[PDB]
């Protein structure tokens, strides 16, 4: 049965949302596992799935009766589509995908997300825990001069009420995360301080995935998701 | 130019948004006032505004071109066309509605309900403030035994954040309001206390109109509103 | 075996019958012979094993006057969710017994209301305290309220607001249980269930009753004393 | 004419400049030859005319041990709101002059960060303060930060969440001022007015600037000493 990582983004956007759920692709692509993706954009356009895309679905859905003349609301009925949805393209490669991997656009908070996080909040107990994964990018400023994680808590704050708890918590940085600040960041987030992760500016985009292998992301997967 | 209340809910559905909302219809249009009337269903059905209905709208105008391939969203693509269609409304009545009644279905805080708060927060600054007013309707429960105003607070608190601040907080109770308890709840909601009104357990529905009136909600509008 | 933990929380309104339930949570578990100990927190000013916010500033205040803190700058978090933290520990080793070994299980009742300013300071306390003291020891009930108008059906909202404002502050409750006037159908805890994350089982349902005293009966007869057996590996 | 308030707040992230700008409204409204007074907040425990946590909480403890609330229970809020609120108008009554006057205007820096346990009794103190001394006389400034990566877009969330959180608090920001690298575009600050609720000409862009000291300057360049005139119909 399929394996899900969700990777969301919180404070701004251009984060990097784009970047680290490629990498991690790619990372896990170069264990031997068949790896696909999903991008979820939560604009209303019909062009992946988009909010337009999965509304219009459930709207014509109930235009012909599919839902015998009750009313149709965002929890359970966008809900389930989205959730069916994420399903039946985890599949699609004649051997299946192991992993996928779920880029949630837009940022945590913002209105036009809110279907989209509440979707997985009920994923998560669909499938088995040993099958879900939410990774949480943020940004963590620093004006030259310490680096500043309050941002980063209350963006992990809201992701917790609103029902997901970040299994690793990817930071933007501009200079490597001191300790002491990731240390700061665990106590607030309730990972321990290996499952948090700075990315910080490197001079190029394929050392992203060498970033992320060597804080050990790559072990960390397998034995969260149990894989070959 | 059009005169807007607007009647949100708060803490539970099921509190009698439907009876204020007519209530002040039927107050005001002794007056000779000329009233009118909005009911938003924020569930997905396209079947009085829906989001059903005002996201098929702006789905198929995307589909026609109309937004130019630039990417559609919540805000404000979804929230203009709730607040232009709000317009179109209040002028059908030949002399046209002086004063408009917004019943917001769902309750402050609910996910269907994000995009018509959000619409109303940008309108309330549109129209002028002499054009617009928010009603909140709230619970103030009671087990046998004091009266409770927290839920109404929090529910207060929130609607403040998403960006209308109340004009009058109508409260169902079973037994009458004690001056202290909405003294209190004017403490902590801004207005004040005679701005507090309770619309307790009475044994019909005819008397809500008559127990707005006496507690001043007809002469308040006038003021707030400015009116005939 | 190590500390076993219950913490008592209240969401929704005061009054909605926290020190009840923590004080039946306590006779039940007495009730298999374990040895049980209380503690009372009131987030109140005033100056046991009856810890007061009043009482926790004057401890942290009085330190810092005397140099405990090593000249740095002071404050709630860390400083006085330490000394929170601090007081639970030292209180639940105290025995309260025929005699004197350490409790096995000491239920904290908290009083507030979950979202209130007076209260954030002791959610933050356990938000902390919950990893200090592993989450195998640790156990949170949260005490909310479903309004049942005439105007038939039994609202969860209350409670789910509530719950995701303690999810938010970091705590998720293992036992979510609701004040109402008559019991909750099946369809209704299933609905709290799914959006609190915890099982139907864990639903309990607390309602009117001819005295104070058929409440522990009613906790017992939805399997709450079989819970913390298994959910904090009591024997 | 009645004591003015200005209360300087900070959003998003600590360190953003709340103390320079407080210091530069000061600065540039005393240019007028108004009187003005300045007021420090720390929300730290440690124990003028500098306000801290642990002095306040030690005011109202030594009240209640000495009976003043007459045997009420005493609490943050009302009675440390009390106390925050008692000690604001005291001190910016004192005169601060080349003659014994009452001050015209009273800068009031908070520390903290909107959000923050530690901030959240003031926060809630000057909510209340606002509508004891008259909305005429009382105006917050709200500073937050406008991240600007290079991955070329202004970024607006941070200001926006900031200020939905400070509305919810109950305080609504009448100047928005936003620490950033570059200037704002316009319509950058069109958008923060649009979520906010200030008009664009109250969203006060202070950008890297060379010295600390080009700051007042950057503030009256923005038309803030006239807006505080008009606001709070100073001379």
């Amino acid at each position: 049965s399929m394996k899900y990582i969700l990777v969301t983004g919180g404070v701004i956007s251009g984060i990097g949302k784009g970047i680290i759920a490629s990498s991690v692709g790619t990372i896990l692509k170069s264990c031997g596992l068949h790896v696909t993706s999903i991008k979820i954009d939560p604009y209303i356009n019909i062009d992946n799935l988009t909010t337009g895309k999965i509304y219009q679905y459930v709207i014509n859905k109930e235009r012909k009766g599919d839902y015998l003349g009750k009313t149709v609301q965002v929890v359970p009925h966008i809900t389930d589509a989205i959730q069916e949805w994420v399903m039946r393209q985890a599949l699609i490669p004649g051997l299946e995908p192991q992993v996928c991997v779920i880029e949630l656009g837009g940022t945590v908070g913002d209105i036009e997300s809110m279907p989209f996080i509440e979707a997985f909040r009920q994923f998560q107990f669909k499938v088995k825990r040993e099958n879900f994964c939410n990774i949480h990018v943020s940004l963590v400023p620093q004006p030259s001069g310490e680096q500043k994680t309050k941002p980063t808590q209350n963006s992990v704050r809201e992701l917790r009420g609103l029902g997901l708890s970040p299994d690793l918590v990817v930071c933007r940085c501009s200079n490597p995360l001191d300790t002491s600040v990731k240390e700061k960041i665990s106590m607030f987030c309730h990972v321990e301080p290996e499952q948090v992760i700075c990315v910080h500016d490197v001079s190029s985009i394929y050392r992203v995935p060498l970033l992320l292998e060597e804080q050990g992301v790559v072990d960390y997967f397998l034995r969260r998701l149990d894989l070959p």
